[PDB]
C-alpha cells in the first residue's frame, strides 16, 4: 500500500542544513539556520531555564496528565504577556488560552478548530512569509491566499500595495499578521499602520490571526505587542499563536500557546470547548516540561529578571551584528547601500542577493544562505564577520 | 464568527474527574482514572526517570530543534523494544520510526499520513475500544467501523464473531489491533489467535495498525509483543503506534513513537518522507524532554535494570489487586462469579455492572467508575479494597 507513495519534496531550510553538515571548506558559514547563536557560535540553554529546571527536578512529584489546555499559570502569564496586566480582555474573562506544542502546534490547532467549527475557507498570509504557514493551513483543508507586503525595490513595507491586495478579502476571511519581527523580511508595520490595519479589519469583517514568534526581539516585550494590542482593543474576536522557542531558547521542548478571544465569557468558553476537542483528537494533551519551565520563570521575580536580561542580551547581540554588518561591507568594497539591514528587526532580513548570487556564495566561498537571499543575522560573529562580507562583496 | 459555535460534548472519563474533585463523602474512591497509582494512591515519578533527568540537567548544552523524526537513539530502542534485537525487519532497514507527542500523537500522525498518501477510507477498531480512537480517525477524514470483540455473556473474546465481522472488511482497509492489555476489556488474543488473525490479514489484504500503549503490563516486555511480532513476520507492511506514558509514568511529557514498516528500505524511506511532511504541518518537531529520558534509560544497563524492576512492580501490583478484588467479593457477599477479573490484563476490565449500577455506586456509596462499568484496577489499594467491594455487593 506504500509502493505508490511519492517522495516528499525537500524543505531547503530544513533541507539546507545537510550540505552544511557535509561541506569541508574551513571558512564554512551557516546563515540559513532558524535558531539564535551567541558570539561563540552556539545555541546555549539560558541560565534562567537551567535554574527553573533544577527547581522542577526537585519539586516535581508526579508526571501525570496536564489538562487538555495545559498549565493554568502558563496560560495566565501568556495572556498577560500578550495583552498586558490590567487588560480589559483579561478582566472581562474574554480570553481562554491553550498550552500547545510549539508555535507551530498552536497554528495547526487554530487551523483545525477554524476548519471544522466556522465557515472559514480562506487565510491570507503576507507575501514572503514563513514557508510552513501555508502547509499548516492546507493540511486543515483551508485555502491560503497572499497579500502584498515587501517592496523589492525599496526594501520597505509597501503599505498601499498591501491594502490594495486586502480588498479582495471578503468578510469571514482570516488574515494573518506577524506581531513583530516579520519572519522573512524583518519589516514591521509602524504603530500608525497597525492602527490603520486594525480599523480596516473592523469595517471589512476580517478575523485576525496573529503569529507571535519573537516576542522581545524587535524593541521589547511590551512594545513588540502594541500592534496586537491595537487590534485587541477594537476587535471583539481574534486569535493569537505564540511561541517560546526563540525568546526562551526552548526550541525542542515545544512551548507555545494558542490564545482565543471572543466577545464575552460565555462565548470564548463555548468556542474554547471545540478547540479543546481539536487538541484532543490531535495530541490529547501538551508536554509539561518546557511549559513548566516558562510558568516558573515568569512567576518568579528573581528568575524573571534574569531571563529579561538574557532576552535583552540576545536582542542586543543581533542589533550589534546588523550594524556591524552594514559597516564592514562599507569598508570591504560594497557596491550597494545595505543601510536597510539596520532597523529591520529580528534575526532575519533579505540580503537582496539574487538566487544565483546565493549559489555562488555557497559553492565557491562556502557561505550558506536560503535561496531567497534570507540571512540569519544571529549567525554572524565579529570573528566570521570579515570573511563573510568579503565573500559577499566578491559577488556584488 | 464564534457566536454560532456549539458546546463540545463532555468526555465522561475526562469529564468524570470533576465530580470526583467535587464530591465530599470521606470514603470517596476513583476507579475511572486512566493512570497508574501505587499502594498509597499516588502516581509517582519513577526513580529511573528521576535519575535520567538529573543526567540531562547536567549534560544538556542546548535545547535546539530535534530532527522532525526526533532522537535517533529513541527510534532505535523503540524498534528493538517492539520487534526485537536481531529482527529481520531492523536488519533489513525495513522500519523507520518517528518520535511523536504521545501514543495519541502517533495515531493522528499515522492518520494524517494514511489519509493523504494512500487510498485508505476506512479503519476498523475493536468494539469496545479506547473512545478517543474514533475521534482521531474522523478528524483525519477517515471512516471508522467496528468489528466484534467482547462476549457480554462469557466475559471473553468472541473469536468467531470477531472474524465474522472482519469479512466485511475489504482489501486496502486498515484494521486496528491493541498489542496487549485491550484498553477497555483487558481481554487479549492468545498467541494462536494472533497467528490466525495474522494469516487472515495476509490473505484478505488488510493493513494492520497496532496500538501499543501498555507494553510490559500483561506478562512482560517481550511476551507482550509476540502478537505484533507474529504479524511483522508475514506482513510486508504494517504500522505501529506506541506510547511510553503508562510504562515509564511519563504521562504529561508526551512520549510515544509512530513506527512505519514497508517491503524494503527504498520504500519505507519514500513513504517515511511523506510521514515527515505530515508531522511537519502538525507540530513541526517533537518535545525532547520525555523522549531524552527514555533513550537514556533504555541505553544504560544500570538505569534500564532499575526501570524494568519498576515496571515489574507496577505490573505486579495490578496482579495483586485483581486477585484481591475477586477474593474480597467472595468474602463480603458477592452474588456473581467475578473470577473473570483474574487473567484479564492491564489496569482495566469491565466489572459487568449495569450503567444504573454504576450510577448508584457513585451516588450513594461514592465509588467512581466509567458508565461502561469499566474500572481501573490500579486505583484499588488493600486499604480501600474493603469499602469498595462492600459498596459493590450492595448493588449486586
Ligand atoms: C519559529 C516560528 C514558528 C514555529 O514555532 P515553533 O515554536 O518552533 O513551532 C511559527 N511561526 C513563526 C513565524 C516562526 O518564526
Ligand atoms: C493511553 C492510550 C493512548 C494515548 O496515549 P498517550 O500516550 O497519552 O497519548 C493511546 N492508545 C491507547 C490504547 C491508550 O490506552
Amino acid at each position: 500500500m506504500f509502493e505508490n507513495i511519492t517522495a516528499a519534496p525537500a524543505d531547503p531550510i530544513l533541507g539546507l542544513a545537510d550540505l552544511f553538515r557535509a561541506d569541508e571548506r574551513p571558512g564554512k558559514i551557516n546563515l540559513g539556520i532558524g535558531v539564535y547563536k551567541d558570539e561563540t557560535g552556539k545555541t546555549p540553554v539560558l541560565t534562567s531555564v537551567k535554574k527553573a529546571e533544577q527547581y522542577l527536578l526537585e519539586n516535581e512529584t508526579t508526571k501525570n496528565y496536564l489538562g487538555i489546555d495545559g498549565i493554568p499559570e502558563f496560560g495566565r502569564c501568556t495572556q498577560e504577556l500578550l495583552f498586558g496586566k490590567g487588560s480589559a480582555l483579561i478582566n472581562d474573562k474574554r480570553a481562554r488560552t491553550a498550552q500547545t506544542p510549539g508555535g507551530t502546534g498552536a497554528l495547526r490547532v487554530a487551523a483545525d478548530f477554524l476548519a471544522k467549527n466556522t465557515s472559514v475557507k480562506r487565510v491570507w498570509v503576507s507575501n514572503p512569509s514563513w514557508p510552513n504557514h501555508k502547509s499548516v493551513f492546507n493540511s486543515a483543508g483551508l485555502e491560503v491566499r497572499e497579500y502584498a507586503y515587501y517592496d523589492a525595490e525599496n526594501h520597505t513595507l509597501d503599505f498601499d500595495a498591501l491594502i490594495n491586495s486586502l480588498n479582495e478579502a471578503q468578510a469571514g476571511d482570516v488574515v494573518l499578521f506577524h506581531g513583530s519581527c516579520h519572519n522573512p523580511t524583518g519589516i514591521d508595520p509602524t504603530l500608525e499602520q497597525w492602527q490603520t490595519l486594525a480599523q480596516l479589519s473592523v469595517e471589512k469583517g476580517w478575523l485576525p490571526l496573529f503569529d507571535f514568534a519573537y516576542q522581545g526581539f524587535a524593541r521589547g516585550l511590551e512594545e513588540d505587542a502594541e500592534g496586537l494590542r491595537a487590534f485587541a482593543a477594537m476587535h471583539k474576536e481574534l486569535i493569537v499563536a505564540s511561541s517560546y522557542s526563540k525568546n526562551f531558547g526552548l526550541y525542542n521542548e515545544r512551548v507555545g500557546a494558542c490564545t482565543l478571544v471572543a466577545a464575552d465569557s460565555e462565548t470564548v468558553d463555548r468556542a474554547f470547548s471545540q478547540m479543546k476537542a481539536a487538541i484532543r483528537a490531535n495530541y490529547s494533551n501538551p508536554p509539561a516540561h518546557g511549559a513548566s519551565v516558562v510558568a516558573t520563570i515568569l512567576s518568579n521575580d528573581a528568575l524573571r529578571a534574569i531571563w529579561e536580561q538574557e532576552l535583552t542580551d540576545m536582542r542586543q547581540r543581533i542589533q550589534r551584528m546588523r550594524q556591524l554588518f552594514v559597516n564592514t561591507l562599507q569598508e570591504k568594497g560594497a557596491n550597494r547601500d545595505f543601510s536597510f539591514i539596520i532597523k529591520q528587526n529580528g534575526m532575519f532580513s533579505f540580503s537582496g542577493l539574487t538566487k544565483e548570487q546565493v549559489l555562488r556564495l555557497r559553492e565557491e566561498f562556502g557561505v550558506y544562505a536560503v535561496a531567497s537571499g534570507r540571512v540569519n543575522v544571529a549567525g554572524m560573529t565579529p570573528d566570521n564577520m570579515a570573511p563573510l562580507c568579503e565573500a559577499i562583496v566578491a559577488v556584488l
